[PDB]
């Protein structure tokens, strides 16, 4: 019952003078002929949905250091390179997607600050080094801010062991490993003002002291009701005021539900699909005002049944531009209209 249309306007071509248009995909897409063709029709950037996270690249440790498993990640990078498209690296440093043993020595004892920083340098040098010249943008540090803390730093094991210097050092080391990669700090809830402020000050302070951070990634996991496009625009305006900082919209999707809502639909309500289309049109019209700083917009999934939101929230959802049968949604046509 697949109904892909190979002749409708290409998303990336429609935005070719504005910014790259990207998609997150899991490994299975790379061995599915329909998925591969749809990716290459519409997108000129990809992100590995999970296959380049620390838990995915780490295979284990010994007393002399880390062991890796790169076979699947290599397929992603090779796919992007051979097809003349970008691949964004997701992600070098992230509290929630790293195994607990990474923060311990080979005997099971929690690493000291000095030993963990040494392991961070090793990890970044090895991973960024393997893909040197091949990954145009890395999310070097992901989700290091927690606006419920007075100093704004998430109390992850990284922070508990190292203090905040793990962040700046990750950027220094990634830039040494590939001086031509664009290096990003990536986060969600950038439209919560207190969190936006912590992110802004952290990145600005890194940049002012010479840390090689080149961009802010705004995940933009949004919904049809929140945040407003104007609040997203407020974030772009503030972050873009830092000299030398570009912006990638890294994980865009738009749930049909309010956050924390018990609504649960078996099929997508048309009124909500229409609100979704209206808001996507508004969003892309706004983003087109900022092409001097917004350089890439990636959607977090190819089509609605591939969305991480279905498993995460335990219910059907329709957050993307293509339906389960590969056909175009009202949201697709709205994004084309905004171009």
């Amino acid at each position: 019952d697949k109904m892909p249309d190979w002749n409708i306007p290409s998303l990336y071509e429609s935005y070719k003078n504005d910014f790259r248009i990207g998609v997150a995909i899991p490994a299975k897409c790379l061995s599915n002929d329909t998925d591969r063709r749809m990716v290459l029709k519409h997108f000129n950037s990809i992100t590995a949905e999970n296959e380049m996270k620390p838990e995915s690249l780490l295979a284990g440790q010994t007393s002399t250091g880390l062991n890796y498993r790169f076979s699947t990640a290599d397929t992603f990078v090779d796919f992007a390179n051979t097809n003349n498209i970008g691949i964004r690296g997701h992600t070098l440093v992230w509290h929630s997607q790293t195994p607990d043993w990474f923060f311990k020595d080979s005997s099971g004892q929690r690493l000291t600050k000095d030993a963990l920083l040494a392991r961070l340098k090793q990890y970044i040098y090895d991973v960024v080094g393997r893909y040197k010249g091949k990954v145009y943008a890395w999310d070097v540090v992901n989700e290091a801010i927690d606006e419920n803390q007075s100093d704004g730093y998430r109390r992850s094991t990284w922070y508990e062991i190292c203090g905040p210097e793990y962040i700046e050092k990750a950027f220094i080391w990634a830039h040494e490993a590939d001086p031509n990669a664009k290096l990003f700090y990536n986060d969600y809830n950038t439209e919560i003002s207190k969190k936006r402020d912590f992110i802004y000050n952290m990145v600005k302070n890194l940049k002012s002291k010479g840390i090689p951070i080149h961009g802010i990634g705004m995940q933009c996991h949004i919904n049809v009701n929140w945040p407003s496009v104007s609040e997203i625009e407020n974030s772009i305006k503030l972050f873009s005021s830092i000299p030398g900082i570009e912006i990638h919209i890294t994980e865009l999707d738009m749930s049909l539900y309010n956050y924390g809502s018990s609504e649960n639909y078996s099929t997508p309500p048309q009124d909500l699909l229409q609100k979704q289309a209206q808001k996507y049109k508004e969003l892309f019209t706004m983003l087109k005002k900022y092409t001097n700083v917004v350089k890439c917009v990636t959607f977090w999934g190819l089509k609605d049944d591939y969305s991480w939101l279905r498993s995460f929230n335990g219910k059907n959802d329709w957050p993307l531009l293509l339906f389960e049968d590969y056909s175009a949604k009202p949201a697709y046509w709205a994004v084309i209209e905004a171009s």
